[PDB]
Order: C-alpha cells, then structure tokens, then sequence
C-alpha cells in the first residue's frame, strides 16, 4: 500500500498546546493555528519524500525506512532518528521526546504526535 499523494488538513486537535510545549513564539501559533494547507508524500518503496505544511511553516523530510535520517523540526533544527514501517499503513518514529505515528486508511491520513500528555492529532484527506 502506498502513501503517495497530496493531502489537505481536515481538522486538528491540540495545535496550540503542542506548539506551546515545543517553544513556538505565540505569534507563530496564532498565525498558524487555523491554516489548512496541503501536505505532499512521494513514496518510492522504502524511500519517502515529505513536503509538509505545518501551521505557517513548510517542512521537508526525505528518508528511507529503517535507515538513519534527519527530520526537520518546527524550530528549524535537524534531529537524527529512524522511521519505521509498522504494517503496511503506519509510519512510526521518535524525536525530541515526541512519539509520532502516521497512519493511512484509504484516503485519510491520521498523524498523531505525542509529547508528554499532549496528543497533537491531525487528520488529512487525499485530494
Ligand atoms: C510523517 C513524518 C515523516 C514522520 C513526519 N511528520 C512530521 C510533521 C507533521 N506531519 C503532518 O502533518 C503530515 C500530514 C498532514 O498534514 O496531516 C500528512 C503526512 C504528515 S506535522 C508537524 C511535523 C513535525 C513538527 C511539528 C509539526 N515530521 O515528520
């Protein structure tokens, strides 16, 4: 099953709480909290390219699952980690104490990022 596609954010929970917890300037939080942009995934086998719209920032990540890679953070910083496949439809990874799980079901992607007790959840639909 392939993740490839262009996805528009439908809804999200805890954007503000999550962004505050990672130290985003309140100014970038209010500007970005209501943006419903488009995220793109290009999948080639175990190689993924992500162009993500997160609030008012565009985040870019390329990686091969199982290999070491660098993920870009909201704050601009790069972090070493590894992204795994769990089943055919779940990408799982951890960085800066954040547990992320990105799951595809048909045309719906559910991105769940957990930091402390904050569950930041984003739901996007293929366009
Ligand atoms: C999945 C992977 C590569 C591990 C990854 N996701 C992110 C990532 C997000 N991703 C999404 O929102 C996504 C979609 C969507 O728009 O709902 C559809 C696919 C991903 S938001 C976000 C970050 C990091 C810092 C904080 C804010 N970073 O790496």
């Amino acid at each position: 099953m392939s993740f490839s596609g262009k996805y528009q954010l439908q809804s999200q929970e805890n954007f503000e709480a999550f962004m505050k917890a990672i130290g985003l300037p309140e100014e970038l939080i209010q500007k970005g909290k209501d943006i419903k942009g488009v995220s793109e995934i290009v999948q080639n086998g175990k190689h993924f390219k992500f162009t993500i719209t997160a609030g008012s920032k565009v985040i870019q990540n390329e990686f091969t699952v199982g290999e070491e890679c660098e993920l870009e953070t909201m704050t601009g910083e790069k972090v070493k980690t590894v992204v795994q496949l769990e089943g055919d439809n779940k990408l799982v990874t951890t960085f800066k104490n954040i547990k992320s799980v990105t799951e595809l079901n048909g045309d719906i992607i559910t991105n769940t990022m957990t930091l402390g007790d904050i569950v930041f959840k984003r739901i996007s639909k293929r366009i």
